[PDB]
């Protein structure tokens, strides 16, 4: 075990005292907020653990009130105490997740600064997929030492307690073991971030100044209208019945509308090709095709998408809204991509469907406050330029530097035609080529994609690096460099490993190679965009103006904006993203403003 010899209690000042003092003249030390929720908004700190050296960890409850609980340091004497330094920004302060540490604290009017370290990102950036990033995880993979788990000490279920009625000296081992294991850990991968200079400058100045503003921006949240939402509730359940309807007078009877048991007994029996359509899936839609001309699979594959979205976002979204600020919190995850994208949950913002009329519905539903107006900035097929970059490619480069349509400028010199003729066809084609680079696509998957036979795409792919000689170099240098030293980086040496990349296995090496190849694409825009926050998120420190960074999804930022101030801000925006991020890759921001979401983007 660990036993309460371990970690001193902390339950009077003039001790609390002695630590703060310790604490000041640590070189750097860990430390942990202990709430009774995991709603960041709405959690109260019910007690806080300190870690000056390995060994050494105390554990500080203020607010555990359990029947006849001992007197505490009241929560407010602690943070007073506390307070200075925290707030100071030379205090270096290291902490699993220091992200929902350094909102809690916010929720006291208390600014943490010297949010140096988080063993999570750098557990992330010294190897995104070694495997999961928790303190419990870590603790076992780096020091061999299983940590007292949240459950051993709260239970499970329902009846899970909170941290305020968990026993003073209980809830002193977990917290102050937390503490203890983080410096631990902190002590032991350090030294290893530094063995190169790529993942050090990564986490260094991108990963840990986007702490506070993914803090910020979690905290801030964003205005969804409830009504707008159970309205289109309302009409998607009239449009389900109404497509159902449909789909039963298209044939004979009632069916559910799954395949593989009631749609094959009747499109195929009906006339049509055997094989069913997964829902693999984004290669072989047998649904979709037919829908072209047949109208049967054209009503199922609407009204499946449309019970999908229903109850994602229609129905959970309203669900989500928090009662202390009206407002939805979304989870952003810093350290769960293998590329180093954030991604986001509850809601996940990004897969509300982009290009389809009810996906812009939900997006209607995110709303400005009264005189604020929502801004989209959004860099425009980001990718897209850094692979031009990325293969030094002069025709890219060139598509970009002139701002032509490079999915018309690809066509016009793949099938070499005037770009003023390129066709809606052909555009579609190049386009197909150009997404299918940044996946690392095989020419089959370019054809199923396509619709157009093997070989017929094979041909296309050809011209393309005929055309664009620098992006097959790129693929094949990358390919290489992925063999040789087992990992791709990005332009700012974020890194992805690739273990299978010598797999011995086929499918399981060829999922490596993609990987080699879009990583480095994908990373990199995942990192300007993590700059472009910063940089942003900096400027609204500083400045103070009139606006609140309220999402990121995919390539752009979303923020509140002041309508009085709209243009000057739109111009502030577009120039930190487009000009102080990375100076190497030609970017272009798109910014745009609405009454909502969806207006602005
Ligand atoms: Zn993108
Ligand atoms: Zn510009």
């Amino acid at each position: 075990m660990i036993s309460y010899d371990n970690y001193v209690t902390i339950l009077d000042e003039e001790t609390l005292k002695a630590w703060i003092a310790k604490l000041e003249k640590a070189p750097v030390f860990a430390f942990d907020t202990e709430t009774d929720s995991l709603d960041n908004i709405s959690a109260n700190l019910v007690g806080l653990s300190f870690a000056i050296e390995p060994g050494v960890a105390a554990y500080i409850p203020v607010a555990h009130d359990y029947l006849d609980a001992p007197d505490q340091i009241s929560r407010e004497r602690a943070l007073e105490l506390l307070k200075p330094l925290l707030e100071d920004e030379k205090a270096l302060k290291v902490g699993q997740n220091l992200k929902y540490d350094r909102g809690i604290l916010a929720n006291y009017g208390i600014e943490l600064r010297g949010i140096a370290f988080d063993t999570m990102l750098e557990s992330y950036i010294l190897n995104s997929v070694a495997g999961r990033h928790d303190m419990d995880s870590l603790a076992e993979r780096w020091l061999k030492h299983k940590t007292i788990t949240f459950e051993e000490i709260a239970g499970k279920g329902k009846n899970q307690l909170t941290f305020n009625q968990i026993a003073l000296e209980e809830a002193g081992r977990y917290a102050a073991e937390d503490a203890d294991v983080t410096l631990q850990l902190h002590l032991k991968m350090w030294p290893d971030l530094q063995k190169h200079k790529g993942p050090l400058n990564v986490f260094e100045n991108i990963e840990m100044p986007l702490v506070p503003v993914l803090s910020r921006i979690e905290r801030n949240g964003v205005k969804i209208d409830p009504k707008v939402l159970h309205n289109h509730s309302e009409e998607l359940t009239l449009r389900l019945a109404e497509l159902e309807k449909k789909a039963h007078e298209i044939a004979g009877e009632e069916f559910n509308l799954s395949s593989t048991k009631q749609l094959q007994t009747i499109l195929f029996e009906k006339q049509g090709i055997k094989p069913l359509k997964k829902t693999p899936s984004t290669s072989e839609e047998v649904l979709e095709e037919l829908a072209l001309d047949y109208p049967l699979p054209k009503v199922i594959l609407e009204y499946r998408g449309l019970a999908k979205l229903k109850s994602t976002y229609t129905d959970k979204l309203p669900l989500m809204i928090n009662p202390k600020t009206g407002r939805v919190h979304t989870s952003y995850h810093q350290a769960v991509t293998a590329t180093g994208r954030l991604s986001s949950t509850d809601p996940n913002l990004q897969n509300i469907p982009v290009r389809n009329e009810e996906g812009r519905r939900i997006r209607q539903a995110f709303i400005a406050p009264e005189d604020y107006v929502i801004v989209s900035a959004d860099y425009s097929q980001i990718e897209l330029r850094i692979m031009a970059h990325l293969s030094r490619d002069k025709g890219l480069l060139t598509a970009f530097a002139e701002g032509k349509d490079i999915h018309r400028a690809t066509a016009a010199e793949v099938f070499g035609l005037p770009l003023e003729t390129v066709t809606s066809e052909q555009r579609r084609s190049a386009k197909a080529i150009n997404f299918g680079l940044i996946y690392g696509m095989s020419a089959f998957g370019l054809a199923r994609q396509l619709n157009i036979p093997r070989k017929e795409a094979q041909k296309y792919m050809d011209l393309y690096f005929e055309r664009y000689p620098g992006v097959l170099e790129y693929m094949e240098r990358t390919r290489a460099q992925a063999k040789e030293q087992g990992y791709v980086e990005t332009l700012d040496g974020r890194r992805l490993y690739l273990p299978d990349i010598k797999s011995s296995n086929g499918a399981r090496r060829a999922a490596a190679e993609r990987a080699a190849i879009n990583a480095p694409m994908q990373g990199t825009a995942a990192d300007i965009i993590k700059r472009a926050m910063i940089a942003v998120d900096a400027w609204l420190q500083a400045e103070q103006p009139r606006v609140r960074m309220i999402m990121q999804v995919h390539d752009e930022l979303v923020f509140e904006v002041h309508k009085d101030d709209v243009d000057a801000v739109a111009k502030q925006i577009h120039q930190l993203m487009e000009n102080c991020t990375r100076l190497d890759v030609p970017l272009l921001v798109e910014v745009g403003s609405g009454e909502n979401w969806d207006q602005a983007h």
